């Protein structure tokens, strides 16, 4: 993909954060900005210019869940990468998230090799 892509990385823990931003970086990827939660990403993403998003489930004031849900139905971003990192393990959870639109799942605790496996299988499904 296109190593300029912006990404936006959103999680309420900022070493969760960090360690995505080191492994975009390490990808090629240095367009990087990061949000807290649904809301503060929400602001960035209105702001302009983002071509991804990596996002966490649990996160006050806005959750992972309701900030794809909202992305998808925003005729101004609805196609936007949606790859969703959490801890929600349950095959339930995967198909709430699959079903509102996600376009990828990644379980906490993840490896580099399965952060990089699924961004590339969701470049390739995108022609990106
Ligand atoms: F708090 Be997240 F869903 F890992
Ligand atoms: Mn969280």
């Amino acid at each position: 993909a296109d190593k300029e892509l912006k990404f936006l990385v959103v999680d309420d823990e900022s070493t969760m954060r960090r360690i995505v931003r080191n492994l975009l970086k390490e990808l090629g990827f240095n367009n990087v900005e990061e949000a807290e939660d649904g809301v503060d990403a929400l602001n960035k993403l209105q702001a302009g210019g983002y071509g991804f998003v990596i996002s966490d489930w649990n996160m006050p004031n806005m959750d992972g869940l309701e900030l794809l849900k909202t992305i998808r139905a925003d005729g101004a971003m609805s196609a936007l990468p949606v790859l969703m990192v959490t801890a929600r393990a349950k095959k339930e959870n995967i198909i709430a998230a699959a079903q509102a639109g996600a376009s990828g799942y990644v379980v906490k605790p993840f490896t580099a090799a399965t952060l990089e496996e699924k961004l590339n299988k969701i470049f390739e499904k995108l022609g990106m």
